């Protein structure tokens, strides 16, 4: 399960893996990806000004660091369908770290 | 709701004690007045076969996990308003954080 890690690690992977298709601040652009202020806490595919694929929407993830984990291990097995184009983060300290990143520079 | 990983031999004891009588976990277990839980944190609300929910369980389409689920238990008709299971809530953090390590196991 999800422990509290590093963000300053978190930091760093998620700005060579993600940030190319991801914005983290309130007001950020949408990109390849959406926006991700305030998704914690958000569902899935609910972001206004960006083209989800169903699937996505269908999935009705309340996103929290634990589903978060395991989307981020493998995105095409937990929402077959997605179009983010991103193989996974397979160790569970890098999925630590990221998320504690992500918590608070989305919030 | 946070959650962590506890203890599941304390969680066993929360679960006999607050969940037994509506539920079992296991495998090809029997609905009971509650859905049997087997694989409950790899579907949706509302979806085991063979069981007659409430409408209110079913329109919640809530994708149990950890942490929902730690939520849901703290106040399950303030979770899902108009659910019929007769539950008053885990309000203990540590409480919670076992019986959802047991249930991770038990349910798997
Ligand atoms: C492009 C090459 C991307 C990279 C690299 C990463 N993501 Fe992504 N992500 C991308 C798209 C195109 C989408 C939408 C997918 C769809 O099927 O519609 C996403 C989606 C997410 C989400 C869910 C967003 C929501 O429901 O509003 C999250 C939480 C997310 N992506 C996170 C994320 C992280 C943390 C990344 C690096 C580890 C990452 N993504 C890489 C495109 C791309
Ligand atoms: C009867 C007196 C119950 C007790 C005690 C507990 N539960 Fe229950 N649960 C009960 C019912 C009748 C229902 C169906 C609710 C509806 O509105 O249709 C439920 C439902 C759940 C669920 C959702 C299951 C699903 O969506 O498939 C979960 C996860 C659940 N119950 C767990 C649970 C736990 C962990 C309990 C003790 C702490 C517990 N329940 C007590 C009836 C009763």
């Amino acid at each position: 399960e999800f422990k509290a890690g590093s963000a300053k690690k978190g930091a760093t992977l998620f700005k060579t893996r993600c940030l190319q298709c991801h914005t983290v601040e309130k007001g950020g652009p949408h990109k390849v990806g959406p926006n991700l202020h305030g998704i914690f806490g958000r569902h899935s595919g609910q972001a206004e000004g960006y083209s989800y694929t169903d699937a996505n929407i269908k999935k009705n993830v309340l996103w929290d660091e634990n589903n978060m984990s395991e989307y981020l291990t493998n995105p095409k097995k937990y929402i077959p369908g997605t179009k983010m184009a991103f193989g996974g983060l397979k160790k569970e300290k890098d999925r630590n770290d990221l998320i504690t990143y992500l918590k608070k520079a989305t919030e």
